[PDB]
């Protein structure tokens, strides 16, 4: 099975990364809420076409999730089906490159919402904001950021992101992927 | 000092039990927000006098917190002063009965907001609601409830509450006080 810890972090992604409207189910409306968030904050900074593209990748994301986790075909992914989906992939995956495709769209989407500045690096202030406007318990933000940047050896970029997302989803033990929940391992 | 774990749970109470408006500081306005919450949900079920009493205990609570943690006298308790306050009491406390007095008002207030039904027991559905309308990651609510009720040996009442609040605030290790963050030890 998955241990407690694993299930805790899986709940974490259900809740914070997918169930935008908080009803205990993943459904297209959750994805429409991502879009609302998107337009909400970017407004006219983005063109109509940009929102359209964004939408197509969300549609395409929902489609891949729905088609993998919705066992009884009612267009709703419940927690239980979402757990089941994770138990199946943890059972056999080894790098970010093995995750189900819907993940390949969730990763960049999550990263770009953190990198408020567009340089492809989430700096400390951006991280601190991640922790705030995402209610996580970051008690020493600089120390959580140092686990991520590994004492300044590693830049918090997309390839760093990818690694941590992976660990958040699959490790049977507290490691750096924990930083995404705003905690130190 | 306090270890990481301890500091994590302390952040938890700052954030969920006191900083209602989310600005990284505890201030009277946070307490006014408790009152707003209170009237928000109880409306006319409570009389004017009941709100007044409630207010007096919050005022009295703020007063005791402010007078213990506000080191530079600016009527704002920051995270750092709140951490400092906790480092001081963990250093020397042994039962719920040793916690600073402001706690003696936070405990019942938190308990009565969980016990939506008024019987002095927070049952499983109430707990489940605690976990929802309080965004915690309860991945198996019945299993978290069984750590609290200890397999049905113990009723989830105020004296049970008190014990767990205590452990949440002071243990240097994962135990039953963790259930209040909606997690299994
Ligand atoms: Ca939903
Ligand atoms: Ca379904
Ligand atoms: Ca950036
Ligand atoms: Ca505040
Ligand atoms: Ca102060
Ligand atoms: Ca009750």
């Amino acid at each position: 099975g998955l241990n407690d810890f694993q299930k805790q972090k899986i709940k974490f992604t259900f809740d914070f990364f997918l169930d935008m409207n908080h009803d205990g189910s993943i459904q297209d409306n959750d994805f429409e809420d991502m879009m609302t968030r998107y337009k909400e904050v970017n407004k006219g900074s983005l063109s109509d076409a940009d929102y359209k593209s964004m939408q197509a990748s969300l549609e395409d994301e929902w489609r891949d999730l729905k088609g993998r986790a919705d066992i009884n075909k009612d267009d709703v992914v419940s927690w239980e089906e979402y757990l089941a989906m994770w138990e199946k992939t943890i059972a056999t995956c080894k790098s970010v490159a093995d995750l189900p495709a819907w993940c390949q769209n969730r990763i960049p989407f999550l990263f770009k919402g953190m990198d408020v500045s567009g340089d492809g690096i989430v700096d400390l202030e951006e991280f601190q904001n991640y922790c705030k406007n995402f209610q996580l318990q970051c008690a020493d933000v600089p120390a959580v950021y140092n686990v991520i940047t590994d004492g300044g050896k590693v830049t918090f970029d997309l390839n760093r992101y990818k690694e941590l997302y992976y660990r958040l989803l699959t490790s049977p033990a507290a490691d750096a992927g924990n930083t995404l929940m705003g905690q130190k391992p």
